[PDB]
């Protein structure tokens, strides 16, 4: 099948069992326009392997509920319910890791911080991460987050904190990497370097679902990435796993927990292409088989 067309489409919704609902994409118009806006590539097995510790929680004997929303733990993290806009650069990868960072970073502090942290300084900034709007890697954004820190940031049309996103939510322009600047804007008068949130530590979680589903339920959303078949682009709602097209690349979003519908389980995954893309921002996706490899490369830390 053609991607984004109107057979590709019918197919998902004439195939018995698939599990998901097809729509015409109200975002790509193009395999260009998808390519443009996605952004992950799986880190170097030993780098990986050896740049982090991999946590299991094996030793942590605990009962795991067959559901879990930490919007619901956590209902005054206002971040967690918050889905942002990548824009038409490939920086979900820094979306993924500010965001998750964001969450923890008032779960785990009872929520004494509250706070936003800048996806264009992590995607600008990090040159051990990769390619900024070329792509990225988990693992490093939040080794990054670790020694170097990240500082406060809005969406480009909220204009808050020190280094806001410079590029609007959703034409046919392609995003360049901004240069790494160390300055905030004008109005924003809590210098730079002071506005840095540094995070204590940063690991690979296993590729085990009852490994990512402890690590979640205790500190909060995790990072993880998929690959992203030609089906996926006219995702709607429901449930996903591949069903036809072939990979368009890698993509890292956000997993703030999990449940069970139909006698299918699933993760429950915050998108980076705003409210407007998916189930209200969110996508929902087969948990337990490594479906597109979403539990391969999930990747955390913590800020004590």
């Amino acid at each position: 099948f053609e991607p984004l067309s109107d057979d590709i489409i019918s197919y998902i919704n004439e195939h018995p069992n698939a599990g998901w609902r097809a729509e015409k994409s109200n975002r790509f118009h193009s395999l260009d326009d998808a390519r443009i806006q996605m952004g992950a590539r799986r880190e170097e097995p030993d780098l990986r392997r050896t740049r982090r510790p991999t946590v299991d929680h094996n030793d942590w004997n605990v009962e795991i509920p067959s559901s879990f929303d930490s919007r619901k733990k956590w209902p005054r993290c206002k971040s967690i319910a918050t889905i942002r806009d990548q824009s038409r650069c490939g920086s979900s990868w820094a979306f993924g890791a500010v965001e998750a960072m964001s969450d923890r970073s008032c779960i785990q502090s009872g929520g004494k911080q509250n706070v936003e942290l800048s996806a264009v300084d992590l995607l600008s900034c990090c040159e051990s991460c990769g390619l900024g709007c070329e792509g990225g890697i988990l693992g490093p954004a939040w080794d990054y987050w670790v020694k170097e820190g990240i500082v406060t940031g809005s969406s480009k049309e909220n204009h808050a904190g020190c280094e806001p996103y410079p590029f609007p939510k959703c034409g046919s322009k392609i995003y360049k990497t901004p240069r790494c600047k160390q300055t905030c804007q004008k109005k924003y008068k809590t210098p730079y370097t002071q506005d840095k949130h540094r995070g204590k530590s940063s690991y690979n979680v296993k590729n085990d679902e009852k490994a990512i589903q402890k690590e979640i339920m205790k500190y909060g959303p995790v990072e993880a990435g998929f690959t992203v078949y030609e089906d996926f682009l006219n995702y709607k709602s429901g449930i996903y796993k591949h069903i036809t097209g072939e990979t368009l690349g890698g993509h890292a979003i956000r997993i703030i927990g999990w449940g069970v519908e139909n006698k299918a389980p699933y993760w429950l995954i915050a998108n980076s292409w705003n409210e407007d893309w998916g189930e209200n921002g969110y996508f929902r996706i087969v948990r337990g088989r490594d479906e597109c490899s979403i539990e391969s490369e999930v990747t955390a830390g913590r800020i004590n």
